[PDB]
RNA sequence: GCUCGCCGGAAGACCAAGGGUUCCUGUCCAACGUUAAUCGGGGCAGGGUGAGUCGACCCCUAAGGCGAGGCCGAAAGGCG
């Protein structure tokens, strides 16, 4: 589900708005880290043998910010080739409105692209 | 993995002495291994030794060691 949110500040310029549905985000969590916990090479553990409490506490979820990064855009797939809207090319990547395992609000700054005389 | 061979009062399993991480897991192959090595008792990094009742310490003494005073000896020191 995208619900997809535009609005024009003047003419040329464009900003757009991506709302990512609140318990979809933060469930795959989980989904995100089984992938790299069996990765990880702490002390006093094996390969891959890190228990789930450990590796948790520590940056668990410090490394979901850095996937926020890849679903700031993952919505785009639904949104540039699906709703149609062109920006021009990479807009500014400005990070908003987030609660407490809630939706994502965000907005982003571009033009839009000018005519052309054929 | 399947055959073949060898020891079986030992070439098996433990303990004391002595050694002091050689134990286990991941990784590396320059040097070390009488050859090559992906392997190792090798290099590097992390783990691993849980005791009222097993041993030490502890109580008691043998050979023997030391020995308050003491006797003896130029000094050191000897015996007790």
């Amino acid at each position: 589900h995208m619900q997809v949110s535009v609005e024009t500040t003047q003419g040329l310029g464009r900003r757009v708005t991506i709302t990512i549905a609140a318990d979809s985000i933060e469930t795959a969590v989980k989904s995100e880290l089984v992938n790299v916990a069996k990765k990880v090479r702490i002390d006093g553990f094996r390969k891959g043998k890190v228990p789930m409490n450990i590796v948790a506490q520590r940056y668990g979820a410090s490394v979901r910010q850095d996937v926020l990064g890849d679903l700031m855009s993952r919505n785009f797939i639904d949104a540039i080739i699906k709703e149609k809207i062109n920006p021009a090319g990479a807009p500014t990547y400005v990070p908003g409105e987030y609660k407490l395992g809630e939706d994502f609000t965000y907005s982003v700054e571009f033009e839009v692209y000018p005519e052309v005389e054929l």
